């Protein structure tokens, strides 16, 4: 569809903060006119679907200050230089729930702000769990919970799933365990 | 147990489009961490549905990811209005449809690490065809989609966009009988 594409004609990191890099592009859009673009520069991240023997799903509770709102979340982290997700994945779940999988499927990709961060997060599943303990970060604050699927999509349903991640997260495993995407 | 205090605020950034909010917060641990993000006026995206049970998409560059994306219609709520406000007036814009029938979904946070930004997700049935009224820097190209096909574009990685991916998932979920 190259004729809904723009070219960037130029970019630089316009600000810095303590956490948030911003890009700020002129591009030269399809009526050969210039534009300001403006985005985040982001890692990407990796976030896991923890499948126990019992059916349950390893899931957690985290406060989001952007949102002012605790979360339920499936765990996940940002991809530390340029390494495989794959990585990020398994140390993600060991860090922030203390489990291990032997069977690790990728599922998708997804890019959470495509007006305005190049983020993507890739989403596994894991499975053949095996637990050991839990070790947070600094200023990272998670309470680990264990969520019955069937109980989890109605959450979605009811608004409770908000995190974009993570809801979407549960369809894909709505999906699996009904043997629909498997 | 989880909750951050803010200790205080501050507008650090303001770009063409973006700006970022810097708190001071205290953490469980009693101490103080600085916690940035984007103040965004929240968003609303349409999922329309025609009587020949097809949906009305569009086809956008993204610049940001470098991509263009298979999308429901959205735009930012302006002026702080309904949400329901800008998903009718955005549905006009981005596509040339209006709608008599309008149902609110759900609401998503695409961005908790980061955004305030939320996002309001409706039904829009009982359309007409006028034309689009695209805005400054808008390039659009509106699609017709059977759902089926929408749900396979999903599973092949084909739909990233988070909101419209939550779409399809909803309008799988209202097509088979299971939400309504």
């Amino acid at each position: 569809m190259k004729h809904l594409e723009e070219k960037t004609l130029s970019t630089r990191q316009i600000f810095k903060g303590r956490y948030l890099k911003i890009e700020q592009d002129q591009v030269q859009a399809p009526d050969g006119r210039t534009y300001t673009r403006e985005y985040i520069l982001h890692p990407g991240a990796a976030m896991m679907i923890p499948l126990l023997p019992n059916g349950n799903v390893v899931m957690i509770h985290q406060y989001r200050h952007a949102v002012k709102k605790v979360f339920l979340e499936f765990p996940a982290g940002k991809r530390d230089h340029n390494e495989e997700t794959l990585l990020t994945a398994k140390r993600e779940l060991l860090e922030e729930t203390g489990y291990e999988a032997k069977d690790w499927k990728f599922l998708t990709t997804i890019h959470p702000v495509i007006g305005y961060s190049n983020e993507h997060i890739d989403l596994y599943l894991a499975r053949d769990l095996t637990h050991l303990e839990q070790r947070l970060d600094q200023g990272e604050f998670i309470e680990v919970v264990e969520v019955k699927p069937a109980d989890l999509m109605q959450l979605v349903l009811e608004g409770k799933v908000s995190d974009v991640k993570t809801q979407i997260g549960a369809f894909w495993l709505d999906k699996f365990l009904r043997g629909e995407w498997n």
